[PDB]
């Protein structure tokens, strides 16, 4: 079965404006790990917004099976304790909470905060770095335990060694989220060999879709992208 099904779908940010995503068609099997790559401006971030129903659908079919969590690049933080930023309404449950803390590599952060996870962060609180903010934001999503995770370059501000650990512990084939549907928008080539399927976008359309090895041998859009544009 498919957790996400999109058919001939077109989206715009405003009815007055030309559509940003044109004739999108793809299906994502439940449990798949998917990367969506392409040049800046290719529509890959908007694709997540479209699935969250944050654009205007002009035509097409979108079917989403399950709850959805979103982890945006621009991690945001509410003016509250670090703990409350993760718990986000939900009740504290152990050992799930500390499992999430550890996997999102927050332990070294907690160890230098004035009150561990009780520390007030945000305006009014302690100044967290962008990387610290992304770890907290990812922890919040992981703790919600959704069926579908939409990631938009969620570790772009995180140290590369730590990001590796986070990908392995949370996002990848052996992470806490290994049974979830995961859609990873990224401009990095680093973890592409590990995903199940890659969707290559250009001009708000899908150029090609396949595994890393398939697309790499095809020597078309993905190959170009890896060669010339990928970080």
């Amino acid at each position: 079965t498919n957790s996400i099904t999109v058919r001939n779908a077109t989206f715009t940010w405003a009815r007055s404006d030309p559509p940003t995503l044109n004739g999108i068609t793809f299906s994502i099997p439940e449990g798949a790990l998917v990367a969506v790559v392409g040049q800046v401006g290719c529509g890959k971030s908007s694709l997540l917004s479209a699935l969250l129903a944050e654009m205007d659908k002009v035509e097409g079919h979108v079917a989403i099976k399950g709850s959805v969590a979103y982890v945006p690049q621009q991690a945001w933080i509410q003016n509250d304790s670090l703990r409350e930023n993760i718990l986000f309404g939900c009740q504290l449950e152990e050992p799930y909470y500390r499992s999430v803390i550890q996997a999102c590599a927050l332990l070294p952060d907690l160890e230098i905060l004035p009150s561990g996870d009780r520390t007030e962060i945000g305006e009014k609180g302690v100044n967290l770095s962008g990387g610290q903010k992304q770890r907290v934001s990812l922890a919040r999503a992981v703790y919600s335990n959704a069926d579908i995770y939409l990631f938009d370059d969620p570790l772009s501000a995180v140290d590369a060694h730590v990001g590796k650990h986070i990908f392995e512990n949370v996002i990848g084939p052996k992470g806490m989220l290994k049974n979830k549907t995961r859609i990873l928008v990224t401009h990095s080539m680093s973890y592409l060999p590990q995903v199940d399927v890659i969707i290559v976008m250009s001009g708000g359309k899908i150029s090609e879709m396949g595994s890393y090895q398939e697309l790499l041998a095809r020597d078309g859009a993905f190959a170009e992208f890896l060669r010339t544009y990928a970080s």
